[PDB]
């Protein structure tokens, strides 16, 4: 067991719970959305080399984007989005509706789906986001992430 | 220089800059609060003794309040509060409007202040908050910490 | 990026640098040896699940040991060995005659090879071993560590 | 209660226990020798400011000298040193004979004490010394330290 400093859990308290676990780096980042978050994967550094991630994907006819950073010179500087229930959904708890990653270099990704609800902000002063945990039903209900230096 | 994964910067970018440092633990936290946040100091614990930290009082005329934790048993799990503008202020810059702070042991201190402007939560999984960035002008401007396992 | 404390680098300045990088902890070790270290590889745990290491193998005739430990209850508490020149070698380079893993619930393998040279021990009160350094020409010439919490 | 990664107990389970603790950095490094050593202090870094470390001082008439680190720039970079039992002491515990700090300015102090009994190094190839554990009884028994990023 290594640990990294997990902070997070944000959003819903449905879906389906899982963790990515720690790596080395984040190298790129994919998910589909619409007027919310669906699918969310991502591509882990790991000494140097990608590593493919576990896959949090959702049959919703959502958008798909490819994050592809500079890595390492580039490395997410913060994660920015929002949550609140969905019309389309019926269950009437929250998801990630909108999400927002900004690197280092200046470079800002989304923001993804929607900006409605309750808005949330990681803001990163000295370290990396080597991880994401999260929860997944029928499309991302909630995220997190770990860190280290 | 050790160095620390500090996130934040919840807050506006006003008033005058500090930075308490990294310890090894929060034993209690002291501060002023009325329709918005203040004076903010805070007792970290140093390889099991107390250490004054620097402070950070506000001129105004607010409610004080001792936070004392029953460390080392306990320790904050969560950190909210509100930012924003301010009236009775001639600078237009946001501030700490107030504070909220969760605990491991399901004590809940605050909120402190008017829950007035743009949420922020700072939710740890796993991991310790050992210090706290900020600024202070007339009063608190804003607020990030320091943390470690 | 992230990066562990890493500490190490014992043995010969010969034989060709090589690092494993970090992981998340260890699950099992392989490795030669007869009256000194030759082949070296490890199966790291990343995650939950393990992860066969990049391999450090080595030609000559010694003798095969592979070391499960009961992960993750289980986990090296300290890494001891002997370093020093070869008899049966062309260089005049020194190299790891000996290696001595310690466990936290008592258990202890080898030591392998030859106790002969300069001794190097590691005793860990805090944190694990996660990752592996070294240097490998015909045989083990150098090793070290990596080490989070 | 943060911790540290923590390697160490080089030396004798002789001697009163002991454990500064963990601080920002090293600043400078007091300590008394002859044929072994005795009184051990420090003064560690403290965001910034000097701390004055607690008092590990050996009755025994040795020779002093003061570790001038030129911090924050200059930190160990290694530690050396001898353990072994020791004439001159109804105890027949070991004990730390000598001692060796190499810095990445590379400068170096000591060997201090008599180079007798058994060799140990901590070279620290990525992190930093932020602390220090230890035995004193009459004089200093063992010695350990603390680690972070
Ligand atoms: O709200 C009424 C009713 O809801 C639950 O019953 C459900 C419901 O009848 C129906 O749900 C089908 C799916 O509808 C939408 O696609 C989603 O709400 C989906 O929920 C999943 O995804 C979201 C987001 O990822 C997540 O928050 C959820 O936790 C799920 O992962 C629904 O599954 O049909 C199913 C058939 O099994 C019913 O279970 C119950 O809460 C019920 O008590 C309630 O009255
Ligand atoms: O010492 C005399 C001579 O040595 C070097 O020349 C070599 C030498 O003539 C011969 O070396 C063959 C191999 O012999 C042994 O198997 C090993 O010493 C091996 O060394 C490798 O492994 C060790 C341990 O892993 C490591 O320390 C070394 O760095 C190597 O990785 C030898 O390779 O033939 C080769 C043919 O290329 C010669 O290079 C030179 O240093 C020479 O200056 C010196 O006079
Ligand atoms: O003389 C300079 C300044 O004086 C008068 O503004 C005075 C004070 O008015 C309010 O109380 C605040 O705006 C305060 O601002 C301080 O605190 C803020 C939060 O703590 C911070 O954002 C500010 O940077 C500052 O530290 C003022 O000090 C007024 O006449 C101004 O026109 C004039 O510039
Ligand atoms: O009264 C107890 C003890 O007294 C006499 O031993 C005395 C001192 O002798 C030597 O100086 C040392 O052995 C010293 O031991 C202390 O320091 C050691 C290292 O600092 C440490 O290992 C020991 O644990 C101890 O702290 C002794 O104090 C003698 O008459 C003994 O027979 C008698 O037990």
């Amino acid at each position: 067991a290594s640990q990294t400093i997990t902070v997070g859990s944000w959003g819903g308290p449905g879906g389906n719970g899982w963790d990515d676990g720690s790596y080395t780096g984040i190298r790129q980042i994919e998910l589909s959305y619409k007027e919310a978050i669906g699918s969310f994967s991502v591509i882990y550094d790991l000494n140097g080399d990608p590593f493919s991630g576990p896959k949090h994907t959702s049959k919703l006819p959502y958008k798909n984007v490819k994050i592809e950073l500079k890595f390492p010179d580039e490395f997410l500087e913060s994660v920015s989005g929002y949550t609140g229930p969905f019309s389309a959904l019926a269950t009437p708890t929250p998801v990630v509706r909108s999400l927002t990653f900004k690197t280092n270099k200046g470079r800002t990704f989304g923001p993804y789906g929607d900006e409605e609800g309750t808005y949330f902000n990681l803001p990163i002063e000295n370290g990396l986001i080597v991880g994401f945990k999260g929860r997944t039903g029928d499309l991302l209900d909630a995220i997190g992430i770990h860190m280290s230096l």
